[PDB]
DNA sequence: GTTAGGGT
């Protein structure tokens, strides 16, 4: 064991610490309480008889608006705004089955429609059972949800399926996502939301009694919600009989969700594009012939392969595919080639390029803009050349989505989100590497790593309706079909890759009290060994107790919309006033940081997080330190140049800055904050006390602790806690840094690329670890008196100190316990704010002088 | 010296 700095504080330090104490133990209406104490006393049988009656709005109708909606329906088809919108409808493919899905609702609980994109199935499943609803003089007991994996999906659909109805938003069709919301009218109403509002609004009805019929659609994409979503059904099903539940899926092993749900009916609806011609990779260099010049595995899937084309293919083609580097991304001037023969021959229409991340994307955007052979310069200033990439601005603008200049061609080179997310309406012919980046978590090492994989049959099958929107287009796979034999179905359902505990945590609140037998129900059972790691996690922060069973604490903590850890920050930052800098702190780890990466610009995006940053060492306080600025610039009328001096996304702070609201008034109805502003002075009085907020940042993102022993840019010799060697990950505000006050960290997440770096860090202090975590002993293990924490860590100090840190851990372990179970906000001159004092106090003896 | 993609 080795020895750290020294902790002890000074005498009159102590001393006066002692005496605040003395006074904080000198203290002697709870409706959360009952509340907490009722969930705990309730079995299952109660628990669903209760949500009945508490939720009984649906058990009545409207017979005065039945009647005239039916009177109203029937007259509004015969106008001539409409009757020409329901035969444009009627050429969809879905819309011939409209009866038959009728009759297969009303005869079966739950039923699945497989259909392609094109089928229209998503924007007409819902108007085709509320209209038969409305006819029927039922208009009043229908209400119909169906859920989206994307928020931008959820509004564009539901703002056309009011266009299909002539009808502005909020009248029978609504939207309702996180934090921005155009509701439906109550009934006879069709509302688009996002599976994750749907699961928020199961706390207060679990049993799903506020709806008649659940649509579900793009089950096929595995999303952990969908996943999550169809299991309690199984739940709940059996004591809602009143429930109508139509699944929606593409033709990506549709029959896994139809066995699940025990052989229910089935229909399959053709969709509507343009063929798209499939081309592997011997196709590709049949037609381009590029010549490649500067473990085999390889050799054992391509030579079985050859040997069944040998008559069929070209012989020198052939010996290509030997070559390793061939297939995928790895030459990009090979990618360089074929785009430039899409732009000489093959007709007139866009490039839409598959690349696996950032650094190939970038690679081939310069080749394009920037080339070194002369056909690419003949090509240059005849290509609009656009890079698509989550970091990258092209999303938030709107050229990317048109047509290019006259005489120019578009070339998109993206990542695979213009497989799902992104839509380029005239692209004409797909690029299609194969490759792509996904995080695996090896629960057995305790490390995330982000690697380079190949693409499964459902991507590709993916990309290649791509290229079908406008025209008849082509899709080239740059890997030969003895690839795709060897390639996976679909994804890993992400629930597989996914931690657990906050889904453990929820399911508390659904009375399932036990995860490890429900988890076991879905249609991808997750790693029971994930599961107890995720308890233990929940045990720690003492969400769950040593039972495991639900805690005060751990209520507020499944009430918030956030991974538990940030929720016990966001509550530590109400008790201890620095409400601003820390639902920052939490809004961007569970969201994402608003700064862009623009191609070229990474040295100077570095001096922007540096400047941010206000040498305060702590990527996450860097962020708040942003979003001070950002509303400063709305407060001189100087936003748009503020955000195009700084690489920042507008679009994203405003969203950071919503979930920063959400996170008040929830606190403040809660009982923790007496105002749910989140700038408010009262909530705020310690937001500038930085060794303060290092305490409550790390009070989050402990136990990820890392300590640093080496100085020289500057190479750094750190290791996290657990003994491994890490650096700070390139984007971070701490890498190469020198002259650091504190050699400890906190971290967010750790993640393997070309190293194992930590994605963002803080600076913290040992004393503010000691107070905060656990581990905590005092004891001699030299000839010298030690402090410790995660029994990890092994600091100097005297006994009088520890005694007094020690004390001091006793009392604010108590007071988060009766602050959970009875909240109020900290009363200003009361017996709990001298504790606080305390502890202000102790943190204060690291400032900065 | 570097960042696949969703969402409450």
């Amino acid at each position: 064991i080795r020895l750290g700095c020294n902790v002890s504080a000074p005498s009159g330090v102590l001393e006066r610490v002692k005496e605040l104490m003395e006074d904080y133990s000198r203290a002697p209406d709870a409706k959360f309480q009952q509340q907490f104490r009722h969930l705990l006393s309730v079995n299952f049988e109660e628990f669903v008889a209760e949500t009945k009656e508490r939720n009984a709005d649906l058990d009545w109708v409207n017979p005065k608006l039945d009647e005239r909606l039916q009177l109203e329906l029937g007259q509004r088809q015969l106008e001539e705004n409409a009757k020409k919108r329901l035969e444009a409808r009627k050429k969809l493919p879905t819309m011939k089955y409209a009866d038959d899905i009728i009759q297969a609702v009303r005869e079966n609980q739950v039923i699945l429609i497989v259909g392609s994109t094109g089928c229209g199935k998503t924007t007409q499943v819902p108007q085709i059972l509320l209209d038969d609803a409305i006819s029927r003089g039922c208009a009043s007991s229908c209400r119909i949800i169906c859920t989206q994996p994307r928020r931008i999906s959820a509004i564009a659909i539901a703002e056309w399926v009011s266009y299909e109805r002539c009808e502005s938003l909020g009248n029978s069709v609504g939207y309702q996502i996180r934090l921005e919301s155009r509701k439906a009218r109550e009934r006879a109403s069709i509302t688009y939301c996002t599976t994750g509002v749907l699961l928020q609004q199961l706390q207060s009805d679990p049993l799903m009694h506020n709806l008649s019929v659940l649509i579900l659609d793009e089950i096929h994409e595995r999303s952990v919600e969908t996943d999550l979503l169809m299991g309690l059904l199984k739940v709940i099903l059996p004591h809602r009989p009143d429930l109508k539940v139509i699944l929606m899926s593409a033709t990506v092993r549709e029959q896994d969700f139809c066995d699940y749900f025990n052989n229910c009916p089935m229909f399959r609806i053709e969709g509507v594009m343009f063929p798209v011609k499939m081309l592997y990779l011997e196709d590709v260099l049949s037609k381009t012939n590029y010549e490649f010049q500067k473990r085999m595995k390889h050799e054992a899937m391509i030579e079985p392969y050859l040997r069944r084309i040998r008559n069929s293919y070209d012989s020198r083609v052939l010996d290509k595919l030997r070559l390793p580097e061939s297939e995928g991304c790895e030459d990009i001037d090979f990618i360089a080639d074929l785009v430039y023969y899409i732009c000489e021959n093959e007709p007139e229409g866009a490039i839409l390029v598959f690349l696996p991340g950032y650094d190939k994307i970038s690679q081939l955007y310069n080749i394009l803009d920037k080339p070194k052979t002369s056909k690419g310069q003949r090509w240059r200033d005849h290509m609009a050349v656009f890079p698509l990439h989550s970091l990258m601005q092209s999303g938030e603008q709107q050229a990317v989505f048109r047509r290019p200049p006259a005489g120019q061609r578009k070339v998109i080179i993206s990542t695979i989100i213009a497989e799902t997310s992104v839509t380029i309406d005239d692209v004409v012919y797909v690029i299609n590497s194969g490759r792509t980046k996904a995080t695996n978590y090896d629960i057995e090492t305790n490390i995330q790593s982000l690697d380079e994989v190949w693409v499964t049959k459902a991507n590709t099958q993916q990309r290649r309706g791509r290229a079908g929107r406008v025209r008849p287009g082509i899709c080239y796979n740059l890997f030969s079909r003895a690839r795709e034999d060897r390639m996976d179905d679909i994804p890993t359902p992400e629930i597989l890759r996914s931690k657990l505990e906050s889904i453990i945590l929820s399911l508390k609140l659904l009375h399932i009290d036990d995860p490890y037998r429900f988890l076991q129900t879905l249609i991808n059972a997750p790693n029971p060994e994930a599961i107890k790691m995720g308890v233990e996690l929940l045990k720690r922060i003492e969400a769950l107790d040593q039972t495991g069973t639900l805690t005060p604490l751990g209520m507020h903590l499944a009430k918030l919309p956030i991974d538990p850890q940030m929720g016990k920050m966001i509550l530590m930052s109400a008790l201890f006033c620095c409400l601003d800098p820390i639902t920052s702190a939490a809004a961007a780890l569970s969201f994402k940081s608003p700064f862009y990466s623009p191609l070229g610009k990474e040295s100077r995006v570095d001096e922007i997080k540096r400047r941010m940053a206000r040498n305060m060492r702590s990527d996450h306080l860097m962020v708040h330190n942003t979003i001070i600025a950002y509303r400063d610039s709305r407060y001189s009328h100087a936003e748009r140049d503020f955000c195009y001096k700084n690489f920042l996304s507008s679009m994203t702070l405003q969203q950071l800055e919503r979930m920063k609201n959400q996170f008040s008034e929830l606190l403040y109805n809660y009982k923790f904050l007496a105002s749910s502003n989140c700038k408010d002075a009262a909530s705020n009085k310690n937001s500038e006390k930085i060794p303060l907020l290092r305490a409550i940042i790390g009070a989050g993102l402990y136990p990820n602790m890392a300590h640093l022993r080496k100085s020289r840019r500057a190479i750094h010799t750190m290791a996290t806690d657990d003994g491994r060697r890490v650096n700070f990950h390139p984007s971070s505000v701490n890498s190469g840094e020198s002259g650091f006050d504190s050699a400890y960290f906190v971290y967010f997440q750790r993640q393997k690329s070309t190293d194992l770096f930590l994605l963002d860090s803080t600076m913290v202090f040992p004393m503010a670890l000691i107070i905060f975590g656990d581990g905590v002993e005092a004891g001699v293990t030299q000839n010298t008196p030690y402090l410790c924490v995660a029994k990890t860590y092994y600091f100097k100090c005297n006994r009088e100190t520890a005694d007094v840190v020690i004390q001091l851990r006793s009392n604010l372990e108590k007071l988060l316990l009766k602050k959970a179970l009875y909240p109020a906000p900290i009363e200003e001159n009361g017996y709990e704010k001298q504790l606080i004092k305390a502890i202000e106090l102790l943190l204060s003896l690291d400032e900065r002088l």
